[PDB]
C-alpha cells in the first residue's frame, strides 16, 4: 500500500502538484483498474487533500480506467477487507460496483467529488473506440497491470501511442516497471521519461511527462462535440430532461437558468403518475443496445444516490411474448446471452410467482427495473436545483433566438426579453419550434396514459408489465394503476380521448383473453393524463449542438469523395440541445444529462465514440451526405 503511494501518486507529483493545480478538476487515467488499489488509494489523498487545502483551487477528482476481468463485488469486498485503513472508501466504490456490462460505466462518489469512468474490455481493443473529446484531458496516467516480464500482452505501442494522445501537454504518467520496451515505447508515442529509485527493496521505477503539445486528431469531424468555455447557461425546459440537465451543470460549477412556457414543471410528457423504468435492448442494433444498457444501469444507480423525495419502487419489470412477433424479440434478446442481473427469461408457470400474475405466456425480466413517478422527480429534483442556485422563470415562452456578438437574445411570449452566454434546448415535442431547429428529424407522437383503480386482485400485481401497452403495480400513495401506451404519429393533441381511454384496457384484453385479473381493469373514470412525446426513427435522442442545417447542406455537400480536409461539424454558436427521448426519458435521461454536461464544460463523456455519433443531432444529414 505505501508503495501504491509510492509509485503511483510519487511518481505522478500528486500530492505537491494538487494544491498547486489550478484548475476545478483532476484527471487520471489507469492502464487497469485490477482490485481498486490504486484509485482507493488516490481517493484517500485527494479526500485528505481538500481537508488540508480547502482554498485550493481543485474540488473534483476523475478517475478513468479499465478492466477486462472485472470482479464479483463479493470478490472485490473481501479483497478490499486486505486493506482495512481504506474501508470508508471501498465501501462506498463496492455501493455502487456496476454490473459486468461492456463499455463505459460512470459511478458519482461522494456527491460528484470523485467521478470514476469505468470501461469493462480490452484496453488495447478501446483505445480505438474512445471519443476524441477525451484527447488531451488526461493529467495524470497510472500505468499499471502485470509485470512486463510475464505479462507483455496489455504493454503494447498502442497503449502508449494512446495514452500520449490522452495525456494533456504537461501531463505525466508514472508506472511501477523500468522494463526497457516500455521506456524506449512510452519515447516513441513521445513521452519524455526519467528513470526513478523503485520502492524499498525493488528497482528503478518508470515516470515521465509529455513535454510537448501534440497535434489533436479529429477523425470524423462531422460528429465532432463541442464545448463551451462560458460557464453561464439558460435552459429551456421544465420536464425532467432540463431537471436532471440542470443538476449536472450546477455541480460543475455552471450559473443555470431555466425558462418554462407553462405554471409548472413536468406539465409535458414527463407529467405522468407512473412511468417505467426498463432498457430497450437491441441484437441487431449495436449503439442502440449499448447506449440502453450503460445507461439503463446509471439510471438505476443515479436515481438511488439522488437525495429526492419521489414515489417509485424497483419491482422489476415483466415483458411478455403474447404472441409471435413478441416472443421472437424476446426470443433474440435471451439469444445475446447476457448478465441475469439484467435481463432473464421467465417462463409461464413462473410468471405468475414473480408478477404475482398469470399471463399464461413465457416472457423476458429486467429486475433492476420498475416504475417511478416522473412528475414528483422532475417538480423536487428542479426545486433541489434551486437551493443548488437554479434561476427559474415559469410563464416564459421562448418564441425565438437571435445571435449578438458575444451571446444569445432571447425573445418571449408577451414582451419578455432575456440574454444569455450559453442556451440548451430542452423543451420536449416543441424543440423544432425555433429556425434553428426547424428541420431536425425529430417528431411529436401524442400518448394517453390512463388512471385506474386498484382491487384486491390486481393489488397483488407485483411488477410492471409490458405487453403491447403496459400496466404499472399500483402507486400506494393514490391507489391507482397507471395503464397506457396511446400512440399517435405527428399528432400533438393532449385532449382527452375516449377512444384512446378505451383502447388502454382493451389492448391488455388482447394480450391476456383468459385472464381474470385483467378483466378488473376499469377506465369508466375517463381519468387520464395526456401528453407529447418528441421521438426519432431508430428511438435514440439527440444530444449535443444544434446543427446549423444550412451550413451542413452547403459544407458536406461532397463529402463522399472529400473525406478528408473537412471542416468541423458546422454548428450554432454556444447552443446546446436535449431532446427526442422518445417513450423511454426515465432511462436515457440521467446519462444524457450526464453526455451533455460533460460536453459542454470539456470534460470526459462517459460513452464510446460511436455510441455517441448515434446519439448526434446531425446524425441522418451527416450519413446520407456521406453517401449522396
Ligand atoms: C403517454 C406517455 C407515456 C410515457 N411513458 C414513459 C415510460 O413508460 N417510461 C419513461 O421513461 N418515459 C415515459 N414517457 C416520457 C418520455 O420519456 C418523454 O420523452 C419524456 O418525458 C420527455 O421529457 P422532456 O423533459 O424531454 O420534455 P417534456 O417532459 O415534454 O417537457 C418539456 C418542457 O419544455 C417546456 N417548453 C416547451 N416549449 C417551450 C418554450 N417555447 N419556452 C419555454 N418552455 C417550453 C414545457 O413547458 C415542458 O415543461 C411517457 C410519455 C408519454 C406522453
Amino acid at each position: 500500500l505505501e508503495e501504491t503511494r509510492y509509485v503511483f501518486l510519487g511518481g505522478n507529483q500528486l500530492e505537491v502538484r494538487f494544491p498547486e493545480h489550478p484548475h476545478p478538476l483532476f484527471v487520471v487515467a489507469e492502464s487497469g483498474f485490477g482490485t481498486g488499489l490504486n484509485f482507493l488509494t488516490l481517493w484517500q489523498a485527494f479526500d485528505q487533500f481538500r481537508e488540508a487545502h480547502p482554498q485550493a483551487q481543485l474540488q473534483r477528482l476523475h478517475f478513468i480506467s479499465f478492466e477486462k476481468f472485472p470482479l464479483t463485488r463479493a470478490d472485490l469486498a473481501l479483497a478490499h477487507q486486505h486493506w482495512p485503513e481504506l474501508a470508508p472508501w471501498a465501501e462506498q466504490l463496492q455501493a455502487q460496483w456496476p454490473m459486468p456490462l461492456p463499455g463505459c460505466h460512470r459511478l458519482l462518489l461522494d456527491e460528484g467529488r470523485v467521478t470514476l469512468d469505468l470501461w469493462f474490455g480490452d484496453i488495447n481493443e478501446l483505445t480505438s473506440q474512445l471519443d476524441d473529446s477525451l484527447n488531451q484531458k488526461v493529467d495524470a496516467w497510472f500505468l499499471d497491470g502485470f509485470a512486463p516480464a510475464k505479462n507483455p500482452d496489455m504493454w503494447t505501442q498502442n497503449l502508449f501511442n494512446a495514452m500520449a494522445r490522452l495525456a494533456r501537454p504537461g501531463g505525466t504518467l508514472a508506472t511501477f516497471t523500468s522494463a526497457g520496451f516500455v521506456r524506449r515505447g512510452l519515447q516513441d508515442a513521445g513521452f519524455t521519461m526519467q528513470k526513478r529509485k523503485g520502492f524499498g527493496r525493488k528497482r528503478e521505477m518508470l515516470c515521465g511527462v509529455m513535454e510537448q503539445t501534440l497535434p489533436l486528431p479529429c477523425s470524423a469531424p462531422w460528429f465532432n462535440r463541442t464545448g463551451s468555455s462560458k460557464r453561464e447557461a439558460a435552459i429551456i425546459g421544465g420536464g425532467i430532461a432540463s431537471a436532471l440537465l440542470s443538476l449536472a451543470l450546477l455541480r460543475r460549477g455552471w450559473q443555470v437558468t431555466l425558462y418554462c412556457a407553462d405554471e409548472a414543471p413536468a406539465l409535458g410528457a414527463s407529467g405522468n403518475r407512473q412511468g417505467a423504468l426498463y432498457p430497450l435492448l437491441s441484437k441487431h442494433d449495436e449503439a442502440l443496445n449499448r447506449f440502453f444498457s450503460n445507461a439503463f444501469t446509471f439510471a438505476r444507480r443515479f436515481y438511488d444516490q439522488l437525495p429526492v423525495k419521489f414515489d417509485h419502487d424497483w419491482c422489476g419489470v415483466t415483458q411478455l411474448g403474447w404472441d409471435e412477433k413478441s416472443q421472437h424479440k424476446i426470443a433474440q434478446m435471451l439469444s445475446m446471452d447476457l448478465p441475469a442481473e439484467l435481463a432473464v427469461a421467465v417462463e409461464a408457470n413462473a410468471v405468475e410467482q414473480i408478477t404475482g400474475v398469470a399471463t399464461n405466456c413465457s416472457g423476458i425480466t429486467y429486475p433492476q427495473g420498475g416504475w417511478l413517478c416522473p412528475a414528483e422527480l422532475t417538480r423536487n429534483v428542479l426545486e433541489l436545483a434551486q437551493q443548488q442556485g437554479l434561476q427559474i422563470y415559469y410563464q416564459y415562452q421562448l418564441q425565438n433566438l437571435s445571435r449578438k456578438d458575444d451571446c444569445w437574445l432571447l425573445n418571449f411570449a408577451g414582451d419578455q426579453q432575456a440574454t444569455h452566454s450559453v442556451v440548451v434546448l430542452a423543451n420536449g415535442h416543441q424543440i423544432s419550434r425555433f429556425s434553428q431547429t426547424s428541420t431536425l428529424p425529430v417528431y411529436s407522437v401524442a400518448g394517453q396514459v390512463s388512471h385506474i383503480p386498484t382491487t384486491p386482485e390486481l393489488a397483488e400485481l407485483k411488477q410492471v408489465l409490458c405487453y403491447d401497452g403496459y400496466l404499472t403495480p399500483q402507486n400506494p400513495a393514490n391507489q391507482h394503476h397507471c395503464i397506457g401506451a396511446s400512440y399517435h404519429r405527428g399528432s400533438e393533441d393532449t385532449a382527452y380521448s375516449e377512444d384512446d381511454q378505451q383502447q388502454n384496457r382493451q389492448r391488455l384484453i388482447d394480450c391476456f383473453p383468459q385472464a381474470q385479473w385483467a378483466k378488473e381493469v376499469d377506465v369508466s373514470d375517463k381519468e387520464a393524463r395526456c401528453g407529447v412525446r418528441c421521438a426519432t426513427r431508430d428511438h435514440l435522442p439527440m444530444v449535443g449542438n444544434v446543427p446549423d442545417y444550412e451550413a451542413t447542406l452547403v459544407e458536406y455537400a461532397s463529402l463522399a469523395e472529400q473525406k478528408d480536409e473537412a471542416v468541423s461539424a458546422p454548428v450554432f454558436d454556444d447552443l446546446f440541445m436535449f431532446a427526442a427521448l422518445g417513450s423511454r426519458g426515465l432511462c436515457s435521461a440521467p446519462l444524457c444529462a450526464e453526455i451533455l454536461a460533460a460536453q459542454m464544460s470539456d470534460e470526459p463523456i462517459p460513452m464510446d465514440a460511436s455510441t455517441l455519433a448515434a446519439l448526434n443531432p446531425n446524425r441522418l444529414w451527416v450519413r446520407k451526405l456521406l453517401k449522396g
